[PDB]
């Protein structure tokens, strides 16, 4: 009896659905579940790879002695998990093949946009959330009614170390969309376990780095390490150019338009020697020539067309005026822009740092991780947890949820005199009133710009703040679903902000999170409502942070939802879900912002104490602690 | 092929040592490791139970088809893990039987003292640390040199949910010694993994509540639930008596001596009707008669001899003067003091609450936990982690390591005027100087009592604080290893404290935590040095907290070790070990203190930011943040 005999019978009688099941970790989970007696459905996009994994597993089952192997491994091609229609067709296909699903393995996880937040299109961020997070809720919502009806089920989200930990965030620079989606997979397990129990287990796994094609690549496409290496070099050029232009603009009278025109020759030596160029650009050109590889055209040309478009988008998004065609006639540098020597050097440094982080100084294989996971899936007695099948890393984490604090120093508070404050929100009218009055009346801010969602919320705040509106100290802008343009309007008409307090427009929903055993679940939080929760409680803050991180001098506070004595226990859960998931965003953009030209601070203030009222005195002291917390992170630090 | 065939070969070639291996979870781990091919040594105290487990396992191995089963299961009787001499004999016995140990399963875990901190003898606390925590380091220190020499090994500490989580404490009222030992088992794994890798894995497991004799009991001895139930009733009587006497003393001119004499008739109805008794004691007697079971003598008698001795010890330890024989002639109430109906009612409430905490509303068996653990032990790719083989609980956790804070309000600071401050410490002379001067010069405290360890430390602080010593504002007491008597001296001579800041006497050691592969490890932190670390960095704070929790009006800050730019990476690790382990103490005594008559606040201030210097300005701002942090938790809250 060989190694697969430790598996025989382990999951006999189980039906498992594995997304991303045609390769990688999910391929090996589907393989090993099938060897252990489960009937499996493998879902992914490319038909050919699914058929090759299906034939490999079926062949292996027969070697072990199973009969009718065609009934034990099924495939669902064309299934992009980011498409809800496909997820509905997946469930229909799986139930018709096998009946009720016991194990939902939410394994598919796209790498995402792989850009800094400030270069990350809003739609790409949405696509990552749909593929990696919203799909996990969508499949659970479709399969959990059947699991609960039969009395048993298991939902397993494949998260990551870069989704953080129960009480600590871990930044993942250039991967904020991925990190947030990973963190949300874990938070789903932590907050939904109490509702899904006793019948249904829900846990996450969070592997450390895994040896396979995703990290290492193949003979055709570069893996995560090589892509990260080239991006290190690309973004080094973009960040250095962007930073130098911002600095040069600080002490040159020419416009950003005219400074960018100095780059049009795209000639490194000609810019170093151009006596009419500001010295920040000439020292940059000297730097490119000194540190660069003489065989790379990046060492003799400033830009390529792709980096030029990223630069222009940053300048446009940070309020500068330049024609869209400014880079149309830019000479194209001859290939290669960075050589293989540069890229491979950076790739080896990426892998060597990661191996140095691991306590064990070795990565598991995809087979190793799947094996640990398939043993873990036999444990009937744990729910709400994150299992680490590999790992142990020296990465720096940021503890979340510190409870005690006071006011900032008198020195930092005096710097608020004369400042411009942006407040963003709609639902939390009492917080918004109190904050505006604290900035204007207590700390001598010049003005507050109150950015709301609707005209009705505008009128609510104008009424609450009627005296400051009349004195011209409180301005209201109606953002709708165009918050970027509203921030542009504030900047143009009232000036750049110091403090920016970003509260959600919308409250949390008040619907059930699970259905009664014999119900149709029709009142339970729907798939589209979960996408809406993400839009209003995550994407909202991301969009504001994306713009405000280009606004020099701003200090940004991201405020997560409130829960009161009125709030249902489902609202408490969803607030804790959002807290944990957003902390992954906040920690990540914090690290990226240190590398940006712009001095901007980004912090998170949580209104829900995760504790779950006694007289309006305790109410007014809970709100006063909120004011203190916001001031603690929006008062500037005197240089 | 049956269920044990999923185990055949899983740990073939491994030698495992399981402490507490004759029953419970450790018995099942030893059983299941032996079925999976490992040779096992089972260690525990009682010879008979070890022989019965050995014969059961050997018999089962033979049923499965192993030969020479006598070579596969060995026992080590007489091994109390709290005795270092026994641990040395255990290792010698195991190496001679099997050669090198691959798996150290630190499973033995005594329940401990099972009292509130204020009723917990210092020696019992020490015994729990020796049995449950110091023994884990001791066996690792003896076995890790051989594991590292052969290139592989595994250390598994059996911790608990009530050891908390990486970044959050979980209180365990009446079990502070056990909770601290559990938390230290986890912290050992988290901080030692980077040093023990790549050759040696070290993780913890933390089961939730487990179905077996430990929780449920047997037909002879009561299990954890029944003991907890009786203790609920006993301690309810003790706490209520203690509280009423303290209150009665607040408004009666008689001494505590004379008030306690009112209890000597031990007659509930006679005290309710005694017109000479203070009303707090008469309302207590009325309460005992109203809520009590008429069949329990607790409803007609005030005390028994055991509760009387606990009461007297609390009064003596809180500074009151009473003769040791005051309860010598106390009439003994006839059995039963609490009936079976009362105790069983409380036991059912204990079990029902626990089952309601579990998301899954069911406990694993000892077999289930061992099975999950034995699968986990095959995972070669994770170190430094805590695996939860069962669990998912609704318990409230306290996040640790919040980073941002300011000063407390002006209102709380003004209440420091005229206060008496106790500072405890020796090594941290700069912190102690700065704190004393902040209390005396900035906030108008009446006086500081500086409690040091040695005459040399006394003279150091007298020199640093020479002006305040001359003005009579700074008093020094030399505690030696008698910190309780030193606190008694402060109280008698200078008055009760408001703020009490407890810093460690000793710095952290500067020795290696692991040895080079071919070394003898003789310079590595020794077994006795690890016990010393616990004495100086845990037991120190516990002893102070034990006394100060009886001092009305005190606010206690427990300060964990400092790490600077000088500090080695081993010191950084040991500081993080102590931080995590002490937070379990701080969170637990905080909950017990809410139930004590005495209004005392207990908080923890961590000097090591777990981050790992730029000019004395950053130094003076790091120390100023320490001052702010200490003030934030020692300034009283105005009523
Ligand atoms: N690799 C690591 O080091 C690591 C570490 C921690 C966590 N994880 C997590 O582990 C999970 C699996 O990772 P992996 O390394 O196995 O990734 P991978 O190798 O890139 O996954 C490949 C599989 O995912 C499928 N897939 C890709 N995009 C998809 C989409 N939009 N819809 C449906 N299926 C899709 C692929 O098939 P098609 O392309 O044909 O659709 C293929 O079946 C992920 O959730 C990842 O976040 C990985
Ligand atoms: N039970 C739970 O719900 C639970 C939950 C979480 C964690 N845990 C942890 O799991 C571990 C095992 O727990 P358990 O429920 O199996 O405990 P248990 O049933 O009380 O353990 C009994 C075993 O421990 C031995 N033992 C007791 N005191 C000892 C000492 N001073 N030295 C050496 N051996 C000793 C006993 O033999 P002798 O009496 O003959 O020495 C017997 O072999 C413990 O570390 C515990 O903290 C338990």
């Amino acid at each position: 009896v060989g190694w697969a005999e430790s598996l025989i019978g382990l999951h006999l009688g189980k039906v498992a659905l594995i997304t991303g099941g045609s390769a990688g970790i999910g391929g090996q989970i589907g393989r090993l579940l099938a060897l252990s007696g489960a009937r499996v459905m493998l879902a992914a996009r490319d038909r050919h790879k699914l058929e090759q994994m299906q034939a490999m597993i079926q062949s292996e089952l027969a070697e072990v002695g199973y009969t009718d192997v065609e009934d034990r491994v099924h495939i669902a091609p064309g299934c992009d998990v980011s498409s809800e229609a496909q997820l509905a067709d997946l469930v229909e296909r799986t139930l018709s093949a096998f009946g009720t699903v016991d194990y939902l393995i939410n394994n598919a996880g796209i790498a995402g946009v792989e850009e800094m937040v400030i270069d990350m299109p809003v739609e790409g961020w949405r696509h990552t959330l749909f593929a990696n997070l919203i799909s996990n809720y969508s499949l659970m919502r479709k399969l959990a009614p059947l699991m609960k009806k039969q009395g048993s089920g298991y939902i397993l989200n494949v998260s990551s170390y870069f989704g953080g930990e129960k009480d600590a965030a871990i930044p993942y620079p250039n991967r904020a969309d991925y990190a947030v989606s990973k963190a949300g997979q874990r938070a789903m397990a932590e907050v939904f376990a109490r509702f899904l129990g006793p019948e249904i287990q829900i846990n996450a796994i969070a592997p450390g780095p895994v040896e396979g094609d995703r990290l290492r690549g193949t003979g055709e496409r570069p893996g995560l390490f090589a892509r990260r290496a080239r991006l290190i070099l690309e973004n080094k050029r973009l960040n250095e150019l962007h930073a130098a232009l911002i600095a040069a603009a600080r002490t040159d009278e020419r416009s950003m338009h005219e400074l960018v025109e100095l780059l049009l020759p795209n000639d490194v030596a000609a810019l170093e020697q151009n006596p009419a160029a500001p010295t920040a650009l000439r020292e940059l050109a000297r730097r490119f020539r000194s540190e660069g590889d003489p065989a790379a055209s990046s060492s003799s040309a400033l830009l390529n067309r792709s980096i030029a478009a990223k630069l222009l988008a940053r300048l446009h998004n940070g309020g500068y005026v330049l024609p869209a065609d400014i880079f149309a006639n830019l000479p194209n540098p001859p290939d290669p822009f960075f050589t293989r020597a540069q890229i491979d050097r950076e790739a080896r440094k990426v892998r060597d740092g990661i191996m140095g982080m691991l306590y064990l100084q070795r990565m598991p294989t995809e087979f190793d991780v799947a094996m640990a996971t398939v043993y873990y899936l036999a444990d009937r007695n744990v729910s709400g947890e994150t299992f680490h099948p590999s790992g142990g890393l020296r990465y720096e984490r940021t503890p979340t949820g510190g409870e005690l604090f006071g006011l900032p120093s008198p020195e930092r508070l005096a710097e608020l005199v004369g400042s411009t404050v942006y407040l963003i929100g709609e639902h939390l009218t009492e917080h918004l009133n109190l904050l505006a009055r604290a900035y204007l009346e207590r700390y001598g801010a010049r003005q507050v710009v109150m950015i709301v969602e609707t005209e009705t919320g505008a009128e609510t705040m104008r009424r609450l703040l009627h005296d400051h509106v009349e004195a011209g100290r409180l301005m209201t802008i109606v953002a709708g679903d165009q918050i970027e343009a509203a921030i542009d309007q504030a900047i143009t008409r009232y000036g750049r902000p110091g403090p920016v307090v970003c509260t959600p427009f919308r409250p949390l929903p008040t619907v059930p999170l699970v259905g009664r055993k014999d119900s149709d679940w029709s009142t339970v939080l729907s798939e589209a409502e979960f996408a809406e929760l993400c839009e209003h409680q995550l994407t909202h803050h991301f969009r504001v942070a994306r713009k405000i991180a280009l606004s020099d001098g701003a200090s940004l506070a991201l405020v997560t939802p409130e829960t009161t004595a009125t709030s249902t226990t489902e609202q408490f859960a969803l607030a804790n879900f959002i807290k944990t998931t957003l902390h992954a965003f906040t920690a990540t953009i914090g690290v990226e912002s240190e590398r940006t030209a712009q001095r901007i601070l980004i912090n998170q203030v949580d209104l829900t104490r995760r504790a779950r009222p006694r007289d309006p005195h305790e109410r007014q002291q809970e709100l006063e602690r909120f004011i203190e917390a916001v001031l603690l992170v929006t008062a500037p630090l005197p240089p």
